């Protein structure tokens, strides 16, 4: 069994490299962030540009949605995060504390907390309602490349160019596990069931780990990833797929269990820096760097 993803829309508008794309939890919207300091909102099913959200002073590396699809958080080189009301475009809060670029961000499932990681090598946990920093974790010894809450928010996983992945107890901020040769870890996230973590390293390798056992369950290879923080995803709506961008301008799709490449999506004209999987439909969003600057939407039958 193989997917048959086909190009449906090319979304243009960002004026610099795109950095991240995320589908709203209710499936209705795609949000994109860019080095052009802008967030853009697009319709997930017709590709129609909806709006631009501006306010950050420098480029944006990441955006994430609240669970009710009403709020966005953005992480910027201006050392802040911003909480936005998607409906109004208004900045509700500016999260200040990091001493250097904020690279990654995420709400917890409750969406009362935000987790952030920064070039300043720290992970921060923030109160959505007040905008106050609740905890600062001395998480890593190099820039933090990704932060992600597990299925119920009990745990955070972080990745860093220092070569480490770490599991943190959200409530206490204590490091429960450190996964340890150490190529830079450019991305990480929890699996759908919360038992595994998917980590990308800058040696063209994706790895599925049982972090409790410290055992590598799966390895996915064949793509190019030696430089950039490139998101990876679990595709849960049809076939069980792993999806990632690549520095050879392609979208790679692997069979979760067999690790075989089942599809490569051709079309972008620069590094595919970010991919996202729609929560209910077999739809992928892909986004590329500044020779391209577009987002593409792809649809599969399975
Ligand atoms: C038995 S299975 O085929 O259902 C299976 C489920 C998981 N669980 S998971 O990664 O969280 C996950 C991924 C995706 Br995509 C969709 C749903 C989902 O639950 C992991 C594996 S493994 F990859 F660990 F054993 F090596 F093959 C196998």
């Amino acid at each position: 069994v193989k997917p048959n993803y086909a190009l449906k829309f090319t979304l243009a508008g960002h004026t610099k490299a795109v950095s991240s794309v995320k589908f709203s939890p209710n499936g209705e919207w795609l949000a994109s962030s860019s080095a052009d300091k802008l967030i853009k909102i697009w319709g997930a099913y017709d590709g129609k540009f909806e709006k631009t959200i501006s306010g950050h002073k420098l480029g944006i590396s990441d955006v994430a949605w609240s669970s009710d699809s009403n709020l966005l958080v953005s992480a910027s080189d201006d050392k802040t995060l911003k909480i936005w009301d998607v409906s109004s475009g208004k900045c509700l809060k500016t999260l200040k504390g990091h001493s250097n670029y904020v690279f990654c961000c995420n709400f917890n499932p409750q969406s009362n907390l935000i987790v952030s990681g920064s070039f300043d090598e720290s992970v921060r946990i923030w109160d959505v309602k007040t905008g106050k920093c609740l905890k600062t974790l001395p998480a890593h010894s190099d820039p933090v490349s990704a932060v992600h809450f597990n299925r119920d928010g009990s745990l955070i996983v972080s990745s860093s160019y220092d070569g480490l992945c770490r599991i943190w107890d959200t409530a206490s901020g204590q490091c429960l596990k450190t996964l340890i040769d150490n190529p830079p870890v450019s991305f990480v996230k929890f699996s759908p069931n919360g038992k595994y973590i998917l980590a990308a390293t800058l040696d063209n390798t994706l790895k599925l780990w049982d972090y409790s056992k410290g055992k590598c369950l799966k390895t996915y290879t064949g793509h190019k990833n030696e430089k950039y923080c490139i998101f990876a995803n679990f595709s849960v709506t049809g076939g069980k797929w792993i999806v990632s961008g690549s520095e050879d301008n392609l979208v790679y799709i692997w069979n979760l269990q067999t690790k075989e490449i089942v599809q490569k999506l051709q079309g972008h004209t620069d590094v595919v820096i970010s991919t996202a999987c729609h929560p209910t439909e077999n739809i992928i969003a892909s986004a590329a760097l500044e020779n391209d600057k577009t987002i593409k939407l792809w649809k599969s039958d399975c």
